[PDB]
């Protein structure tokens, strides 16, 4: 069960790093395929021009990733659940699914995103702040993945 | 290609590293789950009694450790990475049949250096960081050679 605690430091960590989501997407970019460079070869778009790491397309990706998890922990505590659109969870769905996105992916994905987060407001990092964090995202995860199918 | 450096480094931070290498070993392991858990299912040992309390995590974690930096060591000597064929090829069957991906030798790449830069800071360094990777990144390559049915 999703918290009032886990909420406020989603919430209020998101607020501050939206601030600087510019740099903040690159560096998750960065940190996914430093780990996981070949999970460039997912996205069709990437071949584009080097450093391919530029592509337009990979900020906005990002950027859902983190609005996505903010609103999921907001939901999480309302609702008790992801209230995501049934017809967006459907497109979310497939289109992972069609693109060989597999739960390493989320995974590396998952880490990517709380280091991105450590380095980007180490005065708010805690154990809590990880854990709220990364609760919020497996629960989209899940949801994103109920839809994962032909 | 494989410096004296570049060697030295391998050889001298897995000289230091090897007096806890359990201990290492251990939170190598559990660096490549906490990246990714998935990875686990792999194993037909594991997919379970908690990770972090089972001892069938030692063997591949350190055969990692040994491996890479016997590569570093056959890199500068002899140009190349000398496995005999025979192992070679049984690396290349094993990890073929299980269904490992280059996403798998590359969480496995994060966390090995990862793990080598929390255990030695002192030794820490971007070559450090090179020479262990490209000793890793050649012997993932003659693996990679022999992973077909
Ligand atoms: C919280 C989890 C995630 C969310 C909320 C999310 C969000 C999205 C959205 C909104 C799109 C469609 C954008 C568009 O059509 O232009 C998309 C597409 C895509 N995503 Fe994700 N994503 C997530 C996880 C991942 C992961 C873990 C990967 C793999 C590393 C990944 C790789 C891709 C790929 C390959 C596409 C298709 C791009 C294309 O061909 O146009 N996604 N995602
Ligand atoms: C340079 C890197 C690696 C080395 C040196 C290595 C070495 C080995 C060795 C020596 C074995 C035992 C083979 C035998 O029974 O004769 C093995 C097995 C196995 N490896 Fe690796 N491996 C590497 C990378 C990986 C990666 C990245 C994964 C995926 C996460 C992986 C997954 C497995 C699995 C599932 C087995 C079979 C289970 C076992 O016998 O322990 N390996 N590996």
């Amino acid at each position: 069960v999703f918290t009032e605690e886990q909420e406020a430091l989603v919430v209020k960590s998101w607020a501050v790093m939206k601030k600087n989501s510019a740099e903040l997407g690159l560096k998750f970019f960065l940190k996914i395929f430093e780990i996981a460079p070949s999970a460039k070869n997912l996205f069709s778009y990437l071949k584009s021009p080097i450093p391919l790491e530029q592509n337009p397309k990979l900020k906005p990706h990002a950027m859902t990733v983190f609005v996505m998890t903010c609103e999921s922990a907001v939901q999480l505590r309302k609702a008790g659940k992801v209230t995501v659109r049934e017809s967006n969870l459907k497109r979310l769905g497939a289109i992972h699914f069609k693109n060989g996105v597999v739960n390493e992916h989320f995974e590396v994905t998952r880490f990517a995103l709380l280091e991105t987060i450590k380095e980007a407001v180490p005065e708010m990092w805690s154990p809590e702040m990880k854990n709220a964090w990364g609760e919020a995202y497996d629960q989209l995860v899940a949801a994103i993945k109920s839809e994962m199918k032909p």
